[PDB]
Order: structure tokens, then sequence, then C-alpha cells
């Protein structure tokens, strides 16, 4: 099984010069305990920008995507292709945005959250990958953040 | 990754008399989403409430559990131990009552159909297994069925 997980401000906005234009602590202990135990994937630049302090993602069996054939990651796996990425039986692709793009024809759910912020698209931004008619979703109710902001969650799958 | 999938009334109660007192497409919907393609297991006693005509669920591995080693299931395995259906990325259970508290310790996903009908908990009645505090659950909003009751999805979630 393939997976996304990914935090969209509503406009679609996921990145912005190498950070997150956010902070919500749901999002990332839900994230955590999506991804936990389980392979989960990453781009190049995602994996730079993560201080070394939290890298590699505890618990799991972190994979970075890098088209480097000698790109060393310390701590994680570098593979040359998505396709080397996916063994076992849950795989989750966490960012950024170019390889949820790659990624999203492999994939047969997304976990997405998607946080009220007015956050006009910019160039240069990264941004989540657009949902065609063939993913059913469930939307969840709106909860509210211990950091002030409104945030809903939605479980997209297909076939 | 083994998932348990049912519906509920708000007392727990999920079968009555070898059978369900209630019906909603809407649930149905969901359920074919979920298992769409998917390993399904399912107790003997919920196999025998399938009209023969629509056994097995089409495109869908259909396995029974039973003690009895001559009964047949046409169109379905048939497995005297739930950890011989454990060979696909996702595993399905699909009731009833006393298959979901067999299996719920190999589980980490649920995918509960709250209904919102007063049904008082009968002698006989199959129940919805107790999710202890290792389950984190996403609610979603209380929905109208075209059959008149309300319901709403629980997506339940533990690492
Ligand atoms: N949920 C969220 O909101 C998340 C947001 N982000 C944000 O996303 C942004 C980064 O995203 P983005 O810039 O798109 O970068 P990515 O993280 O998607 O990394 C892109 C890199 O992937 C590598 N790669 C290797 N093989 C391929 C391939 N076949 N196709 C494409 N890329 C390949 C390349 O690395 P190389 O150059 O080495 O070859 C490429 O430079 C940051 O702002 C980050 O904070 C990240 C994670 C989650
Ligand atoms: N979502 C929902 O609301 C759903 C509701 N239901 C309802 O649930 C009810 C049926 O549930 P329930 O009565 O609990 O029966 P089950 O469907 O759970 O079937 C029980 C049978 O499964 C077999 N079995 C049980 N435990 C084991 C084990 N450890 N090893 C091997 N085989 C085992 C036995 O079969 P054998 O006797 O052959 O040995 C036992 O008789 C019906 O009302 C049905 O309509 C059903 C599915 C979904
Ligand atoms: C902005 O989002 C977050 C902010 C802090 C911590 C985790 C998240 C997060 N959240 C969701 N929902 N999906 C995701 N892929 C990620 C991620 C990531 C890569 C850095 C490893
Ligand atoms: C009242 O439930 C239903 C009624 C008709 C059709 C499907 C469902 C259903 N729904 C959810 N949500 N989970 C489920 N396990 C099931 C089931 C089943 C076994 C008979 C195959
Ligand atoms: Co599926
Ligand atoms: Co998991």
């Amino acid at each position: 099984m393939v997976g996304l997980i990914w935090a969209q401000a509503t406009s679609g906005v996921i990145g912005r010069g190498g950070d997150i234009p956010w902070r919500l602590p749901e999002d990332q202990a839900h994230f955590r305990e999506i991804t936990m135990g389980h392979t989960i994937v990453m781009g190049r630049r995602t994996w730079d920008s993560l201080p070394a302090k939290v890298r590699p993602l505890p618990g799991r069996r972190n994979v970075v995507l890098s088209r480097q054939a000698d790109f060393m990651a310390s701590g994680a796996e570098v593979v040359g292709s998505l396709e080397e990425a996916l063994t076992s039986p849950e795989t989750w692709v966490i960012g950024g945005g170019q390889v949820y793009a790659l990624a999203l024809p492999y994939a047969t759910r997304c976990e997405v959250t998607e946080v009220d912020i007015g956050l006009p698209r910019e160039a240069g931004d990264a941004l989540a990958p657009v949902l065609d008619e063939t993913w059913r979703g469930e939307t969840g109710e709106w909860r509210f953040s211990r950091s002030g902001l409104r945030y809903r969650l939605y479980s997209y799958h297909r076939s």
C-alpha cells in the first residue's frame, strides 16, 4: 500500500523558502501516528531542510529520493527511483512537492491536513498535488488547534 | 495492515437475529469502497447471513473463519485460524462480533459507521468491540441517510 500524507493551506501551499509557513502540533502528532513503524519516502530537498537533530525520523525506515547516485543521507537509504523505495506492506510518501506529484500515480490513499490560513500561492511555492475524480474522500470535522488555527482532516482513497 | 470495518447503533449493537436492524445505502457504498480489491475475512455466521446469491463479494479475496474442517463456502476460502488469512498488504475484517474481538489485537485501523438509532442491547445481540486508550480516532460530521437515520463515520488508528 503506497499512501501520501501532507499538510496544506487551503490554497494548496505546502512549503515556502525551504520550510513550513505555520505550526500545528496536532498535525505533527497525526503524521507521527500514521507513519510510525512504516517506510517513509522523502525528497532530497525535504531531507536537507530537516535539522540533523530530527533526522532520521524515529521508528521508521527513512528513504531519501535523489538523482545523485552516490548521495549519502546519514541514517537513511538513498534511492534513485521511487520504485526502489516501495517495498514493505506500507509505505508513506512524506514530501515535498516534487515527490508527491511523482508518487501520486502509485498511491491508493492520501491523508491530508487542511490548515485554515489564508495563505496565497506565490511563485516558487511547493504545492500539494491535484486530486482527480478517482479520489473518494471523507471530510473530517473542523478541529481547533492549540496554535489558535482551525484545521480539518481528509482521508482520500481510490479503487 | 489489518483493519476492522463495521456499522453500529449508538449502543454498540451490530447484529441481531443473524441480521442487521437497519439498512443504509451510504454505508454499503463506504464498505464497498474501503474493502474493494482486498482480502475480506468474516466469521462463518456472517457468511451464512449472505444470500447465495451475492456470495462471494466481487473483487475481493473472500475468506471465512470456521472451526468446521468440512465446511464448504462456495466462492471463498475457509480457514481455521485468523493468522492463515494475513497474506495480503490490506486485510479487512468485516464481522461479525466474535471475529472483531478475535482480530482486534492484530488491527491498526477501525473504520466505524455510527448509526443514530436508539437500539437497546438485547441478550443474543452481537456487539462492536471495545476500543481502548491506544486508539486515536478522526470523527466526521453527522449526515442524513436517505433511510432517514443520521450516521457518521469514525476512522480510528493506532500505530
Ligand atoms: N506536508 C508538508 O507541508 C510538507 C512540506 N514540505 C516542504 O516541501 C518543500 C520541498 O519540496 P520540493 O522543493 O518540491 O522538494 P522535494 O522534497 O520534493 O525534493 C525534490 C528532490 O527530489 C529528488 N528526486 C530524486 N529522484 C527524483 C525524481 N525522479 N523526480 C523528482 N525528484 C527526484 C531530487 O533531489 P536531487 O536534487 O538530490 O536529485 C529533487 O531535487 C519544503 O518547503 C518543505 O518544507 C515537505 C514535506 C512535507
Ligand atoms: N457491520 C455490521 O454491522 C455487521 C454485522 N454483522 C452481524 O453480526 C452477526 C454475526 O456475528 P457473530 O454472531 O458474532 O458471528 P461471527 O460472524 O463472528 O461468526 C462466528 C463464527 O466464526 C467462527 N469462529 C469464531 N471464532 C473462531 C476462531 N477463533 N477460530 C475459528 N473459527 C472461529 C465459528 O464458526 P463455526 O461455528 O463454523 O466454527 C463461529 O461460530 C450477524 O447479526 C451479522 O449480521 C456482521 C457483519 C457486519
Ligand atoms: C507541515 O507538516 C508537518 C510539520 C511538522 C512535522 C510534520 C509535518 C507533516 N505533516 C503531514 N500531515 N504530512 C507530512 N508529510 C509532514 C512532513 C514532513 C517532512 C519533514 C519530514
Ligand atoms: C450493516 O452493515 C452492512 C450492511 C450491508 C452491506 C455491508 C454492510 C457493512 N458495513 C460496514 N460499515 N461494515 C461492514 N463490515 C459491513 C458488512 C458485512 C458482511 C455482510 C458482508
Ligand atoms: Co483500498
Ligand atoms: Co500504521
